[PDB]
């Protein structure tokens, strides 16, 4: 097979580094349209019941856009808000901005437009101190992302009302600074870490062409990739945090993809065979070898495909589209371009036998007792996996910010003094038929239905004034064939019980019940997470297994390999646990203990079981090839991995750098995920590779291969077999 690649592939050269250059810079310069757009609601499962209620509320209601922005106006000099002058004044700033941007608000309402007033849901509005007092703003917008951006526009004037020294509260804050904070951590992260990892490759090389080829290639597939899926983005709207992601992870993989190759035909042409017969036996190795790694980490990640959840989607397109064209970057013009270069790669210029001797004499020290450095290591990985056990989730909030922030800190002041115009309350949506109003008594048998439960929100101490009808605006379109009432569950730690059994209740004649409300779509979401995780689980397990069987013909390394990735996974995922939702470190590192959202560990246990998996791989790569040469495992452990060492390190630590710039952010998911990679990394090139592969390599003997041949003539008719040169 990769024979005839090697044969092809010298033979162009200079065409191949022209055309796919030539291609690439199309998805380069391409991906700036993807920058223009962006999407931010969807997080909850499409599927479900909650989201299909909101939408037929929606549909016979339409939205209320009271909680959109709202701002807490205080006095200067501590004077009467019942005065004429200071209200004068802010309803002068006020209009100029309402007439100013026509299109992005409505206007204005509240108290402060009611002098004397009698009703009391405005003059209840004002505090009873009245030195702060809060009106809204609604915005007009067709969807989400037109609302978000009409409030970016108003920003200034709106945030500029009289001496400036007013705060600004509701959703559409929180996700303004929300989407701000992906654009600032990405320009810290390409401004800090990029240096860094382009320094770090660069000692261990010493080298300029050899040190610039993987950024020059990770550039390029990463441009690429934005290209791609912004293609897809015409046919499925991509998510915001789809824009870090990407480069976290396909910086790192494909830097390493292309150290693989660099180095095996450097120390192929420095020692071995002449330029073009080192490279076609380095892309005869090499290349299946990396080509076998993303087919892995793509069939580990391709299992999100399960949940329905949008951004899920938008991040495993980006990653499989990153990974799967970093590899055939990797393979096809790397191999090219090196055999071009020749004696040219390191002789730009700026240990080898001592480090060859520090690596097999650690590995002889290992084989001294293999068992002792696996025990300890092996009773302290469970002792790790312990504290997973207290693990909390929940969905976004205002929390998710550094407490020391602008808008958090303006948010929290703003339940300072307006205890309950900020509900998030559980609605009741109806099933109606002929389209006309049917009858009048459905509204109270359903409130009854809902009386036969206890435990719910009266404030009003009346039996009846409970479950009342949403205000309805009247530019939603009254259809009287479907009704919505709403009211609170108190105590959000109930909210499964309550839905749960309202769920269960009657529905009526004709009628059919509904139950949305943002605590249902926040517990839906988990809830299908938690139903479509098993399955997830199991194919990531098999497939993975049975994939990497095929790699090498050897079965009994799929068995080790699986518990050796599955014990890290857990453990690292509970150092996790243990350090976010009980916070310990948030103190000294700025921000606050809660539980975790339902989308971020089902993305990370399949991205982490991936890396480790390719990573386990990589190493072991040349673990396997090393016995076929007429030697036997006990020199082929040596042999694999001595010269492996010293790269897998580097690229490992190059990782750690891109893990080590994203932790520096300001939302919790991301420092989530970047500990994530920093602590399953370092595990699995710290004390996995290091003091577990050969403990139980060299205590599984010689048995270690047994690989049944009537499955084994299946590995080599496939023609991926050719593990031997000649």
């Amino acid at each position: 097979m990769f024979a005839w690649w090697g044969r092809t592939v010298y033979q162009f050269r200079y065409i191949v580094i022209g055309v796919m250059v030539a291609l690439c810079l199309g998805g380069g310069v391409y991906g700036i349209s993807l920058g223009n757009h962006v999407t931010q609601s969807g997080f909850y499962d499409e599927g479900s019941q909650s989201v299909a209620a909101s939408l037929i509320g929606d549909e016979v209601y339409g939205r209320d856009r009271t909680s959109h922005v709202v701002a807490i106006l205080t006095p200067p000099d501590d004077k009467k808000v019942t005065d004429k002058a200071w209200q004068k004044k802010v309803t002068e700033e006020l209009d100029q901005v309402v007439k100013d941007h026509e299109d992005q608000i409505v206007g204005w309402v509240g108290w402060l437009k009611a002098p004397d007033t009698t009703d009391p849901t405005v003059s209840a509005m004002k505090t009873q101190d009245l030195r702060h007092t809060f009106i809204s703003i609604p915005l007009q917008g067709d969807d989400d992302d037109e609302i978000l951006k009409n409030y970016q526009v108003v920003e200034p004037e709106l945030q500029q009302v009289n001496g400036g020294d007013i705060r600004l509260a509701g959703l559409n804050p929180l996700a303004s600074e929300l989407t701000g904070t992906i654009g600032e951590d990405q320009k810290r992260a390409e401004v800090a870490a990029i240096p860094l990892v382009a320094v770090v490759l660069f000692f261990v090389f010493g080298t300029v062409i050899a040190a610039a080829l993987p950024a020059i290639i990770g550039g390029l597939a990463i441009a690429g990739a934005l290209g791609i899926m912004r293609l897809v983005a015409e046919f499925t709207p991509v998510h915001f945090f789809a824009q870090p992601v990407v480069t976290l992870i396909g910086l790192g993989i494909a830097i390493d993809y292309g150290l693989f190759i660099v180095s095996r035909f450097r120390e192929e042409i420095a020692e071995g065979y002449d330029t073009e017969a080192a490279v076609r036996r380095t892309v005869m190795t090499s290349g299946r070898t990396v080509v076998f790694s993303a087919v892995i980490i793509v069939a580990s990640s391709v299992p999100l495909l399960l949940f329905p959840q949008g951004f899920l989607k938008s991040i495993t397109y980006a990653i499989i589209a990153s990974v799967m064209l970093a590899a055939i970057l990797s393979i096809t013009v790397l191999a090219a371009a090196l055999a071009i270069l020749g004696p040219r790669v390191d002789a730009l210029g700026v240990r080898e036998e001592v480090e060859r001797g520090f690596w097999g004499r650690l590995v002889n020290v290992v084989m001294k007792r293999p068992i002792a450095f696996a025990a300890p290591i092996l009773v302290v990985m469970v002792l790790l996996i312990i504290p997973l056990g207290q693990l909390s989730l929940g969905g976004i909030s205002e929390k998710y910010l550094p407490p020391d922030n602008a808008v958090r800190q303006s948010q929290e002041q703003f339940d300072k003094l307006f205890p309950g115009f900020r509900t998030e309350p559980l609605t009741l949506v109806m099933k109606r038929e002929d389209g006309e109003p049917i009858t009048d008594a459905q509204i109270a048998d359903m409130r009854a239905k809902a009386l036969t439960v206890s435990g719910f929100t009266d404030p009003d101490n009346d039996p009846e004034k409970m479950w009342k009808e949403r205000p309805a605006n009247d530019s939603g379109s009254k259809d009287p064939s479907v009704r919505v009432i709403q009211n609170g569950l108190e105590n959000r730690n109930d909210a499964a019980k309550k839905i749960d059994e309202l769920r269960a209740l009657q529905p009526p004649h004709g009628i059919e019940v509904f139950v949305g409300g943002t605590p249902a779509l926040e517990q839906d979401s988990i809830h299908s997470l938690f139903d479509k995780l098993p399955l997830m689980a199991l194919i990531l397990i098999v497939t993975t297994t049975v994939l990497m069987f095929l790699a090498f013909g050897s079965v009994v390394l799929p068995i080790k390999a699986a518990l050796m990735s599955a014990l890290t996974l857990g453990s690292t995922m509970g150092i996790l646990t243990w350090m976010f939702v009980d916070g310990h470190g948030s103190g000294l590192m700025n921000y606050t203990p809660q539980p975790l959202m339902a989308p971020m560990i089902g993305l990370i246990i399949a991205v982490i079981w991936g890396l480790s998996t390719d990573y386990e791989v990589f190493l072991v790569s040349r673990m396997v090839e090393a016995r076929e040469r007429g030697m036997s495992t006990a020199e082929a452990i040596r042999i694999g991995t001595a010269t492996t060492g010293r790269l897998i390190t580097g690229a490992a630590l190059i990782l750690a750098v891109v893990a080590g710039a994203f932790v520096f952010s300001d939302l919790v998911m991301m420092k989530y995920l970047a500990f994530g990679l920093l602590i399953a990394l370092l595990l699995d090139a710290t004390i996995i590779r290091m003091f577990l592969v050969p403990a139980v390599m060299k205590l599984l003997g010689d048995d270690c291969w047994w690989a049944p041949r009537w499955m084994k003539r299946v590995q080599e008719k496939l023609g991926l077999g050719e593990t031997e040169l000649p």
